[PDB]
């Protein structure tokens, strides 16, 4: 009975890890532990740890750590509190394996805590290329302190190889989140249209434009005016998150809903099942969400990628890359109406297979390229 | 006038950094800051911040962080305390750059603290390999969180470039500590003998064994049982570092000193000037310290390197690699009985000539 | 020149401390230090350190400490972070005396920090009773860890003395905040309606309800239901403090605002110049704030005190004490609708003329 | 099934709490929890938590917290780490009652943490008066944040009452440690004499001189010189603690035994059973230990109390108080060869009875003496 502890710090990342947690919980050979921390205990986001409990899981250890502040100094302090909690948490849990996904600073903290305390780390989504002040550097740092690696694609795996990891410790298992695509029973057009009292049979664009944190120059107009110049198609939207530019986007939306209440639908939180059901019958996922570069291509729905929020990500034919001016965009919406590396969506079982069949208690020797 | 903050957590790496700090202090165009932490403030390690103060330096910020408990969890908690201190300390120094040397856990904490607070990192001694310690993965992680890199060898520069760093941000400047070999005055036999009240005239070994942190269970007895079998040779010890597993080594040391008080000298921290003076006159550098892979060959003194804490670093014919095994260690000890220096200015130059306030993009290999 | 560090964690007690801080700043024989922390650096409480800076004060040391999680365990952790910051902040200010006012948990953290580090403490507003909050036991613990005490009334001085404090170390100097009533210029209703874009020309309750921390389960619905039942009256709010249980109050405030948007004004932080101006022209001070037991009766403004958070403090004639009950809050609201300045000088004189570096022995009642 | 969590931070304090811990563990109505922290995880003192486990107890929660430093700043930091660990520790234990003894700063930290988290505190040894930089202030602060109080004597109980505690929340139950006296089966002189290869039939003084911390470096001769002046009498010693100035004492001892290799006995650690067995047949407990003001009087063995280390405690007929003057000492030893408030030693059972029969979930209203 191997103890596999899954680390989770945010609602979205937990949504990525959901099916792996479910599979471990279902498997009688593997005991699932959970270490929930960071934004799961922020009132800002509604204490999303309760969601973990409502989906049927038991939080083994909880570490509140986030300071109530927007300074970087307070992020360092939050990381210190995180380390102090993770010391006793891992001390009590004694996991056989710790699962860490992504590149957030709390994941770096728990990764180094596991390194010092000899808890082998399985890192998910290593070797990728993103944007930000430091998210990528942190991602590679987490890679170097992890014992086994589950990359979402072959080039990510090979960049992990270049990072010094031995090839027998890196596995291309696809993107874990896409398991939802494989395991969702989708809602029909009828069901979506009666649950939201809005007709989905008429063609619709689905959009999630999240605030570009560094792009302070967030003129919101260049796209939605471009949605007024394209007719015949409805606009269904869900709401952005909590960054710097949240309101200036949200009202850009709501006035293009006040202007045409008979072409626009506003959904606060979709839920992964209804979200994928809405995206499934779309002519385009447009915006800068990561769903545009994974879930939309896996559903054979084209995506028109606006801005550089998703720069560095694997591109595919369904991706149509554009900026935030009006011209170049509409050719891309039409270019959606006129017509994969990340895998199919069985990532959880591949990960479990590797964990059951591979010894990785020790960090393998550094791998030098000839 | 740019603010060059230098991080130091042990007497060791402080001695490695001495000439960079002194040359930055000397340069009127650069303002030296100092962030001293960790072993510099533990009395079980000598309270070596006093040495920093005695050498004319001003400690800008001090951060006490080491928990006394000798466990890995207490190391992690020590790192958390460190982070909590570095948040304010860095918040206040507002350095133009942070210089970090090495691969220890406090260096990891301060490096991620600087990265999150957008303070560029100049990392020294990256691209090296020490498989037996978790300092290995820590070292590569610090490399990935650093903006500019100063390697001590071409092999290490190559490994740093392989880690995805842009080659225009990696420089081969040699070992900063070896500058001492040219710039620091050494002490004679009688000076050491008088200030340490120990007869350095009789042949001795210089011994420094730190816990090999990737060892599941670490029984250091084969080393000490080894040294007893050598006759007519004295034993001079430096204390192990603050990594978890060091109190066992300390106990074995006080045991050996308790048995042979006329032949064993226990020094918590030497002086690095005094340490290089003692090392030069030693029959051998014995243990698993990095000084056996750099300072000892540069002073033409053999190395009895024990275990895997140094596995991966460059070798030379004066390096006797043995396992923590009594027979191998004694054989290597008897075998040990019977048989261009401008790094600081290169680094300072590169720091004044190069813009590295942003992490360059990941460098894929063609 | 003697160093007087003043501790401040909320905009409230900063306002109460203003004239002491300013008069220390004006005395050339006293150097003013400031240790600001807690709610001053949380965006959910207005980031009220900017008010400290705008009033011409220099923040000698800032320590962010508040965790965003709204639990009692997160409050404990916040006290831990506070301690870890106060260690270095006090290590560096090296103050001759630390002035702490009140009974909040951050005041407990800093008071024990100064006690351990041998910084004598001048405690303000000890000897008072607020049974409904854990600030009660906190306050008396701060009293027993303080070297000199400045009470607000004779009964409070008496209770401080019963706590074992030497009578020669306890002074009834009055309430420092009430110095504002004598020394601060108030704002007119025209200006108050200008800067907040809200017509103060119309009758309004000023409401401030903090979490009663000794309540097992706290539902603030009766207060808001009672406020809804009042017609032709506006509702102006300040936000609850950082004590655990405040985000439910915030939720109820945003709910009442989304229900009655034209009659509800939500202000995270006023200016205390602005807050005393708003309280002066308010119909009633509604809630459980301590201003209802001091500033509001001083300004001849009736107060509807709810619950036991203020239970024990001296009661004026204009004090309507109701339970967290819809009926009595309605009754007190309608009934409300239907009808000196030298403390800073005294405290400064005592601090300048009295030795209190060492805690006097326990005073047994003879 | 009440959950009673006993807090412990030092080996000696655990030795005081031992019999209450034993009684709670044996009592089927009460679940015993243990929160071990502070000096139990200091290598300086040998990791005394192992002692707790070896005596048969289970450590429910452990919090490493002590910084490796002699500064007061590092004590404040250690207190912060303590708070951060106690938050999650109490979060997990959810004790019905937390028992806190003494006046150490870690006990103040856990007491205020319990206060914030609504864990009722039973405080032991409140209302006493000692000499220290701040230990008494901390003791009274712990009293003010505790819900029920178990004083060692009537005057302590009454000072707790003066501190504002309601009389129905303060109970004089005697000194907990003296329960050892009631429950020890003593070693005979024979057994002691072969166990230590030293003859106990010859009259012997028992001495524990601890370095008076405020008496930074002590002139120890005024005492030892007074012990060479007494002949026909042996001198048995145990070793002092680990403070600032002990070593010149340990060599003052080792040198007044190296002079008389056949009249002095030096024991590093006695153990409570052998210690009380030695003290029972002693001529006097002389020195400045706390055993001189509790265990020695309870065994009807006179005490020669030197210095001000025990200033403030209850004195009794058995106590003969003496400065560190050599003459003034010698008359006191003679008068020791010439010829209680803290109770008999059933404190644990009285405490347990009170806990079983009293509700103290809430802090009682402040008690004003009219
Ligand atoms: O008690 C000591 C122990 C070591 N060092 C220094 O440590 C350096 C290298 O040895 P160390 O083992 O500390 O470094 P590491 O092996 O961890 O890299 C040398 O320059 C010494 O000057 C010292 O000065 N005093
Ligand atoms: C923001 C919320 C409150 N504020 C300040 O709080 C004071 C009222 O007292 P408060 O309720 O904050 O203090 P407490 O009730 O905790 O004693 C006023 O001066 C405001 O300036």
């Amino acid at each position: 009975m191997k103890k596999i502890a899954v680390f989770t710090g945010t609602r979205a990342e937990y949504g990525l890890l959901y099916w792996l947690m479910r599979d471990i919980q279902q498997d009688p050979e593997l005991e699932l532990q959970i270490l929930a921390t960071a934004m799961h205990y922020s009132p800002e986001h509604g204490e999303t740890w309760k969601t973990i409990v409502k989906d049927g899981f038991e939080i083994t250890e909880s570490v509140e750590m986030l300071l109530s502040s927007d300074t970087s100094s307070a992020v360092v302090k939050s990381m210190g509190v995180g380390l102090l909690g993770f010391a006793d948490a891992l001390k009590r849990m004694q996991p056989d394996v710790l699962v860490v996904l992504g590149d957030r600073f709390e994941a770096l903290a728990v990764t180094q805590a596991a390194l010092i305390m000899h808890v082998p780390v399985a890192h998910l989504h290593g070797g990728e290329i993103t944007e930000g002040a430091y998210d990528e550097s942190i991602r590679h740092a987490i890679t170097k302190m992890s014992n086994i690696h589950f990359a979402a694609a072959e080039e990510y795996k090979k960049r992990i190889i270049q990072l010094g990891e031995q090839p027998e410790r890196v596995f291309n298992v696809g993107a874990l989140g896409l398991d939802h695509i494989q395991r969702t029973t989708f809602k029909s057009i009828s069901e979506l249209s009666e649950l939201y009292d809005f007709d989905f049979s008429k063609p619709y664009f689905l959009i999630t434009y999240h605030p570009e944190t560094n792009l302070l120059e967030e003129n919101v107009a260049p796209l939605f005016d471009a949605l007024k110049q394209i007719n015949d198609v409805n606009f269904i939207f869900s709401y952005p998150n909590a960054d710097n530019g949240n309101t200036n986007i949200v009202k850009a939306m709501l006035d293009l809903k006040a202007q045409l209440p008979d072409r626009v639908l506003l959904v606060k939180s979709f839920g992964i099942q209804n979200y994928l059901s809405v995206l499934k019958n779309a002519l385009a996922m447009v915006g800068n969400s990561s769903s545009g570069l994974s879930e939309a291509p896996a559903l054979q729905v084209p995506t028109v990628n606006i801005g550089d929020r998703q720069k560095g990500r694997l591109r595919c034919e369904s991706i149509l890359d554009v900026r935030l001016d009006e011209n170049e965009i509409v050719e891309a919406l039409q270019k959606a109406i006129n017509f994969p590396p990340l895998g199919l969506g069985n990532t959880s079982q591949k990960i479990i297979e590797v964990i059951k069949t591979t010894d990785f208690k020790k960090k393998a020797p550094f791998y030098d390229l000839l």
